[PDB]
C-alpha cells in the first residue's frame, strides 16, 4: 500500500546520517500556489494523506501531522494514527504548531522552495521567545553537502530531502490584446510609474507570484493543471536617474515560442532559465548593490519562498504586495466585458448540464449516475464552448450529505451515487475571456422544509449581495456581515468566506480584494468579486449559492459617491428549493428580474444553435427563468 | 479683540526669534480644553473645538474638522485667514499642505502630528534638525517650545475625591495588579509606562476631580517602573493641595509615592532615564502623548501604543453595568420630567416663547435633582427647526433661537457616581411634514436595528456602522459622523478601546458599552439624530460559534408623531411596543412613588409614550 511505516522509517535514516533531529514538511511550492503539483506533493508519500493543506513534523518520536479543520475529515479517513499524530488547526488554534516545535532538540531543517518566510520567521520568533540563551544559525545547504556545520542550526535545505514525475513541454502562448483590454507595455510602464512615485525605497523588485507575472507580460501557459499559468520569475531592475536597468525572466526556455520571444525582446527582456534565478541573485545582484531614511536593497512578495529570502540580510528585504495586486484587483472596460462573454457561455454550459440532469431525473436514470459522473459531464458541456481553455479549479459534485462538506474531494472511493436529494455543483472554467466560479444548489428529490428554508436564507444574503448600495467608503467586511445576517438570526454561520477575488484567465482566487469577516477594505469601481454565501448539516446536507459580480458606481450625490454591484453570473436559482415564508416581494421581484434578464441574454443564442441545444433545452430554459407569482 | 492686531502682534515675537503651528489640544489630548489652551481662538476669534492654523509670511491657512465648518465660516475673517476642510477622505491635505526653521507648542502637540509631518516633508526633501527650546531662549541655534509664544485665567482649587467601590466593583490596588500582569505577559520589550491620559490614572486609581468641565478628571501623570517581578516604584504627578487626607491613604496603601505636577518633565530628564534584533524599549508612551515629555528620549527607544489600560476600562465589570442602568434609570426620569414639561407648555403654547438655551438649562435641572448626579457629561445640544440640521450646533447668545412648532433636537447626558449617561431624542411641537417623519423613521429603522443585531463575536464593528446606514443608503442619504463611540464610568463620554464606524473597527467584547446614534441632517431646513447606550452581551453559544448581542442601558421613549407606517416593519412596531412597556414597567414604580416631584399629569404623560402602538 505504498507503505507509510516504510517511508518513514526510511526518512528518518535519511535525517540521522545527516545529523538533522527535526524536517519540516509542508505542502506548498516555490510561488505559494493554491494548487501545487506532483513534484511538490511530499507529505502524501510519507502519510498516504492527500489533503491540499497540511505541515509535517518529522522528529525521533511519532511524527504530527498539523491540517486545517476543513480538511480534518478527510485526513481522518486516510491517515492512520497509530503512525501518526493528527492535530487540527482551527481558528483559535491556529498558533499551536509554532509552541509544538518549540517545546520539543538542536537542528531544524526546511524545504528551501517549499517554505514562505511567514511560517519560518514565526517560528524562529517563537524560538527566540522559547530559549532566549540559545544562539539560532542560519544557513543555505547546497547539493546536499552538510558537514559545513551550544546554537540553534536553522537548516534551509536546496535540495529536498523527499525525492520525487509528468512533465509539461507545452508552450506558452500570448494573451491577445482584444481579451485584456492593455498591452503588456503599458502595464510595464504603469509598474514604472508606481516605482516613480508609490515605492521610493527600493530599487530592486522580484514577482514570484505567477498570476502577476502572466498578467503582465499578456502570456499564458500550462505549467498548471487548473490556472494557465507557468514557472516563472520577473525581476526588475530601477534606476533611480527615471526607469528600468534591467527587466530579467526566469522561465523555460524550451516553451518559449518564436514570436513571444518577439514581444518579450521588444521591451527590452532579458531572458534566463527557471533554475538560474537563485544563482543570478546571489553572484550578479546582490554584488552590485552598494552598502534617518531607510532604502532596502529588494522587495519581496509576503509569501516568497525561504530560499530567495535567505539570500539577503533581512534588515534589507521588504516584505510587500507587489504594485501589480492593485494593478490587477481593478479589471478594465475591456476586460469586464471579457468576462461577461465568459459568463454567458457558461450559462449555456450549466443551462446544457442541469437540462442533461432534469431528463435523466424524469427517466430516472440519474440514480445511476455518480458525483464523478456529474461532475465530468459538466466539465464536459464547458470544453464544448468557445475559446474555453480548462477547468478553473476541481470540481465540487456533492449528493445529500456531501454537500454538508465544504471542501469535500471525490476520491474512487468516495464516490457517491447520485440520490433524490441536494445537490451541490461548484465548477468554473478558464476562458480566453476569462476566469469563471459558480456555485448552485438543487434537489432531485422531494425537498424538505428545513430543506428550503435553509436555501432560502443562503439565497437571502446572496440576494442582498447582489443589489447591496454602500457608500464607497464602506469596509467589504460589512457587506460580509450581511450576507451572513439571515443565518445569525437563527445562530447559522459558515466556515468560509462571503467571496473572493477573481482573476482574468488566472487564479479562480485572487487578492487584491476580498469579502470576508477578518481584513477587509473598501472596494473600488470593476473589482470582481464572488459571492457565495452558504450553509452546511453535518451528515445531512448543504448549501452554496455563487455568483461573480463587478462593482459599479450606483449614484453620486453631493456628498457621497454611492456604489453597488452588476451581475456578471447568468444562471436561474432553485424554485423547488424556494421557502416564501421567508422571501419578501421585494426579494422575489429581484429574483424575477435576474431570471428574465437570463432568458433575454441566453434564449436567442440558444435558438440559434438548435443542432447544439434544441427545443427541449430552450424549454428547459424558458421554464426555469419564468417569472415568479407576488400574491 | 482685535484679530489683526493679534496677529501682527504674533509677528513681532515670532520674527525676533527666527512658521508657527498653533493646535488646539492640550498635553494629554483632552477632547474638550480649558481656556489656558485655546491660543487659535485668541487670534483667529475662532472658538471651534477642533483647529489647527498654519501661520507663515503669507495669509495664515487653518485647518478644521468637516463638523465645525459651518462655525468657522461665520466666525473667521476669510480674507485675513485661508479656510480648508477636512473629510474623510482628505485627512493628510494639511500634511501635503504643510520653509526653514518651524515652530510647535511642545505640550500641545501630539507625536502623531509631530512625526508625520517630520516623515511627510522628509518624503521629498532629503535634513531635518530638532531642538528643544527652553524660557524662550532660542540662542542656541524643528523647534520644540516648553513655553508657548501665545493666561491669566481661571484654576481649580476644588478637591479630588474617591470613586466608591460600590460604583465600579474593583479597587485600585486590583487595578493595578491587573496592569502588573499584562507587563508580565503581553508587554516583555519595555520596563517602564507612562499614563498621560487622565481617564487612564482616574479609572485605576479610582479617583476623580474638578479640573474639567464636562468631565471629572484631573491633571495628573502616573509612571510605572517595571522591575524582573513587580513594579520597582510608582510615582504620581499632581496637585497635592487638591489631594485631600483620606485620598493619600489609598495612594500610600498602593505603595505610591506622590510628587508634584511640575515634576514631571523634571523627574523624568534627571531620575529616571539616567538608567538601564530583540529589541528593548526605554519607555512605553501613549500614542497622543505631549512632545515635551516625547523628546526627554530618543525616538529610537520610545515604544509607541496603547497602553494596556484602553482594553481594560474599555470591557465593564457586571457592577458597573449594573451602576450604568441605574444611572439611566435617572436619566429617564429627567428626560420624562422635561418633555412633560415641554408638552405641557406646548398645549397652552407657552413653549414657542422658551428658546433653545432656556430648554438646555431646564433638562440640565431635571438632571441635577437626580440622586448621585455630579455636572453634565459634555455640552447639551439644544436644537430648534433648521438648527437641528447642525451636527456640532453650538447655541450662542448670538445664536439663540426661538422654539418654533417644528422638529426638536436634545443630545445631553450627564456624569453620575454610577455612570456617563449621552442619549439623543428628536420630537416635533409643530405638526409633522411626511418628509420630516420619512427621514425619523429611516433613521430610526437603523437605529432599531443596531439595539438587537445579533452577530458572531469576530464581526467588525464597522459591519454594525453599515446596518445602521443602510436604510438611509438605499435613498442615496447618509450622515457625516460615527454610529457609535464607547463611554467611560463617570469619565469621558467620548472613550477610546471601541468604537462603532466606517473607518477603523475591532471585533466587539462582552460588556463593552456603545453608543447607538445614526441620524440624518438636511441642510437649513431640519435634522434628526436618535441615540441610544447599549453593551455588549452573549446571546447564545454553539458548537462552533458565540453569537453576540445588546442590551438596552437608556431608557426613554421614541417620537410617535414622527413615525411613518409605510416604512416600518411589524417586526419593528414588536420591538418599539417591547422597549416602550419595558421602560413603562421600569420607570413608573419610581414616577409614583415620588409624587411631589413627579406629578399625576408626569405619570399620565410617561404611560401615553409608553402606550403600545395598534400595528
Ligand atoms: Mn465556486
Ligand atoms: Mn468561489
Ligand atoms: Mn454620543
Ligand atoms: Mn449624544
Amino acid at each position: 500500500d505504498n507503505n507509510p511505516a516504510a517511508r518513514l522509517e526510511e526518512l528518518r535514516t535519511i535525517m540521522k546520517k545527516n545529523k538533522i533531529d527535526v524536517y519540516i514538511l509542508i505542502n506548498s511550492d516555490e510561488h505559494n500556489s493554491e494548487i501545487i503539483n506532483e513534484k511538490d506533493k511530499k507529505i502524501v508519500k510519507i502519510t498516504n494523506y492527500s489533503g491540499a493543506d497540511g505541515i509535517l513534523i518529522v522528529t525521533k518520536d511519532k511524527p504530527i501531522l498539523y491540517v486545517n479543520a476543513l480538511y480534518e475529515l478527510q485526513a481522518m479517513n486516510e491517515l492512520d494514527q497509530n503512525l501518526f499524530t493528527l492535530r487540527i488547526s482551527r481558528i483559535d488554534n491556529r498558533d499551536e504548531i509554532f509552541e509544538t516545535i518549540s517545546s520539543l532538540f538542536n537542528t531544524i531543517a526546511f524545504d528551501g522552495k517549499n517554505t514562505s518566510v511567514v511560517f519560518y520567521e514565526k517560528l524562529r520568533k517563537a524560538l527566540l521567545n522559547a530559549y532566549p540563551k540559545k544562539k539560532i544559525v542560519e544557513k543555505i545547504i547546497y547539493n546536499n553537502n552538510f558537514d559545513d556545520v551550544n546554537v540553534l542550526n536553522f537548516l534551509v535545505l536546496e535540495k529536498s530531502l523527499v525525492e520525487i514525475y509528468p512533465v509539461n513541454n507545452k508552450t506558452l502562448y500570448i494573451h491577445d490584446r482584444k481579451y485584456n483590454g492593455a498591452c503588456a507595455g503599458e502595464k510595464i510602464d504603469k509598474l514604472k510609474q508606481s516605482l516613480m512615485y508609490d515605492i521610493k525605497n527600493v530599487d530592486n523588485l522580484l514577482l514570484s507570484e505567477l498570476d502577476e507575472i502572466a498578467y503582465l507580460l499578456n502570456l499564458r501557459g500550462y505549467d498548471y493543471q487548473y490556472s494557465p499559468l507557468f514557472y516563472s520569475y520577473l525581476l526588475f531592475q530601477f534606476d533611480r536617474e527615471q526607469d528600468f536597468s534591467k527587466i530579467v525572466f526566469f522561465t523555460t526556455v524550451k516553451n518559449l515560442p518564436a514570436d513571444v520571444k518577439n514581444l518579450l525582446e521588444i521591451n527590452k527582456v532579458i531572458v534566463k532559465e527557471y533554475e538560474e534565478i537563485v544563482p543570478y541573485l546571489r553572484d550578479v545582484v546582490i554584488p552590485s548593490i552598494p552598502k534617518d531614511f531607510k532604502k532596502y536593497d529588494i522587495s519581496l512578495s509576503p509569501y516568497i519562498n525561504l530560499m530567495i529570502y535567505k539570500l539577503f540580510d533581512r534588515k534589507n528585504v521588504l516584505l510587500q504586495n507587489s504594485p501589480v495586486v492593485k494593478m490587477k484587483a481593478v479589471k478594465n472596460d475591456v476586460e469586464i466585458d471579457n468576462m461577461k462573454q465568459a459568463h454567458i457561455l457558461d450559462g449555456l454550459a450549466l443551462l446544457q448540464f442541469f437540462h442533461w440532469c432534469e431528463q435523466k431525473r424524469k427517466t430516472k436514470e440519474l440514480f445511476n449516475e455518480t458525483e464523478m459522473s456529474l461532475r465530468h459531464k459538466v466539465d464536459y458541456f464547458r470544453s464544448t464552448k468557445k475559446n474555453f481553455i480548462f477547468p478553473s479549479f476541481s470540481t465540487i459534485s456533492a449528493s445529500g450529505p456531501n454537500a454538508a462538506v465544504i471542501h469535500y474531494e471525490c476520491t474512487d472511493k468516495t464516490n457517491a451515487t447520485i440520490k433524490p436529494a441536494i445537490y451541490l455543483l461548484d465548477s468554473g472554467g478558464q476562458y480566453l475571456h476569462g476566469t469563471t466560479d459558480v456555485t448552485r444548489t438543487t434537489h432531485f428529490g422531494e425537498p424538505t422544509a428545513e430543506e428550503k428554508r435553509i436555501y432560502t436564507l443562503v439565497l437571502k444574503g446572496h440576494l442582498r449581495l447582489r443589489k447591496v448600495i454602500f457608500a464607497s467608503y464602506t469596509n467589504s467586511s460589512a457587506l460580509d456581515f450581511i450576507a451572513r445576517e439571515n443565518l445569525f438570526n437563527n445562530f447559522m454561520d459558515y466556515n468560509h468566506g462571503t467571496g473572493h477575488g477573481v482573476g482574468l484567465t488566472l487564479n479562480v482566487h485572487e487578492g487584491g480584494c476580498s469579502i470576508g469577516p477578518v481584513g477587509g477594505a473598501p472596494l473600488k469601481k470593476n473589482m470582481v468579486l464572488s459571492n457565495e454565501p452558504g450553509y452546511y448539516m453535518k451528515d445531512k446536507f448543504g448549501v452554496r449559492i455563487e455568483n461573480m459580480q463587478y462593482v459599479i458606481s450606483k449614484e453620486i450625490t453631493d456628498t457621497t459617491e454611492y456604489l453597488s454591484f452588476d451581475d456578471l453570473t447568468m444562471y436561474p436559482y432553485e424554485k423547488k428549493l424556494l421557502d416564501f415564508s421567508l422571501l419578501t416581494n421585494q426579494e422575489i421581484k429581484e429574483l424575477n428580474e435576474y431570471h428574465t434578464t437570463i432568458r433575454n441574454t441566453l434564449l436567442p443564442l440558444v435558438k440559434q444553435s438548435p443542432q447544439e441545444y434544441g427545443e427541449s433545452v430552450e424549454k428547459y430554459l424558458i421554464e426555469i427563468t419564468e417569472p415568479i407569482a407576488i400574491h
